[PDB]
């Protein structure tokens, strides 16, 4: 089997991407944030505290003939940005882009934090990291990909995120028309449950490439590119007037600037992030201070190749017995 679904930016900044997902019978279509940095499929639901729902589409398990309470199961998750959600669990039929999994754990939110309530465009998350991170207790549950894997033509999914444009998540096949040149594969460690890999270095603009190992995670659920402070300082030093602002919460730059590209290494290959991808616009409406798309990972504890980086590439998440990641230009 295979599946193919379009993913669409939620706003003009590509803050996140939503992908339609069919849950239950008859189908209830919810727009979910596919997140390669977590491993829970959770949804706004008829069980979500009413005051914490503001415009989201909800899953109502009582209207699905295939829903079944997973008795005694609960879940609770906290994300790196400080947001959180929790609730109970149903199993139901879930389809993504024509690919159907029966018996998928669908985690129904009883509570969500403010950040989720305030984002009307995201109806939940669909985790695509390794199932060892799944938070369901007392019986840990599998991700959609893990459940689908054995039925897939090839045990892979791909992320092809657009810059200010829709893109695609494919399951079970590599679309050889979707990228240019060749795909360079690189080793993954699953020890922390993430798609964790080591970049071979970086360049700023037209500058010379610096060979240096940068361990980090491929995370579609994180907006920005978070890298070591040394690397980030070298980048922003090439933008007149750029500075790290404690008040704003990171590097800002004059909105009048033209930003240089940023290149990262994947083995001997190079992925170039155009400067425009690094512009996240005015810090507040009407400001001439703009927020940077490359920020320090110091105090996160891990480097994160978020959307800023991933959308510059066609990315293969290879879930074979020995997992790997592939990157191609596009």
């Amino acid at each position: 089997s295979t599946g193919s679904a379009t993913t669409t930016p939620i706003d003009s900044l590509d803050d996140a991407y939503i992908t339609p997902v069919q849950i239950g019978t008859p189908a209830q279509t919810l727009n979910l944030d596919f997140d390669t940095g977590s491993s829970d499929l959770w949804v706004f639901s008829s069980e979500t505290t009413a005051s914490e729902v503001d415009g989201q589409t909800i899953y109502t398990p009582s209207k699905s003939t295939t829903a079944k309470l997973l008795s005694g199961a609960t879940w609770s998750i906290s994300y790196g940005d400080g947001s959180s959600s929790s609730g109970d669990v149903y199993t139901d039929t879930v389809s993504v882009g024509g690919l159907t999994v029966t018996g998928q754990a669908v985690e129904s939110a009883k509570k969500v934090s403010s950040s989720f309530t305030e984002d009307s465009t995201i109806d939940g998350l669909l985790g695509l990291a390794f199932s060892t991170l799944n938070t369901v207790s007392p019986t840990q549950q599998k991700t959609f990909f893990d459940n689908a894997k054995a039925s897939l033509d090839s045990p892979v999914f791909t992320a092809d995120l657009g810059y200010h444009a829709p893109g695609t998540y494919n399951f079970g096949f590599i679309d050889t028309t979707a990228y240019t040149g060749s795909i360079t594969y690189t080793a993954v460690s699953t020890k922390q449950g993430f798609w964790e890999w080591t970049s071979t270095g970086y360049a700023v603009g037209s500058g010379t490439f610096k060979s240096t190992s940068i361990d980090g995670i491929a995370d579609t659920g994180t907006t920005l590119l978070y890298l070591p402070a040394t690397v980030v300082s070298a980048y922003w030093a090439q933008v007149s007037g750029a500075k790290s602002s404690s008040s704003v919460g990171g590097y800002v730059f004059p909105c009048s600037a033209t930003l240089p590209s940023f290149t990262f290494g994947v083995g001997s290959a190079r992925i170039v992030i155009p400067g425009d991808y690094i512009d996240f616009g005015p810090i507040s409406t009407g400001s001439s201070s703009c927020f940077g798309g490359i920020q320090s990972s110091a105090g996160i504890g891990i480097n994160i190749f978020g959307d800023v980086a991933l959308k510059a590439a066609f990315v293969v998440f290879n879930g074979a017995t020995t997992p790997t990641l592939g990157f191609a230009s596009k």
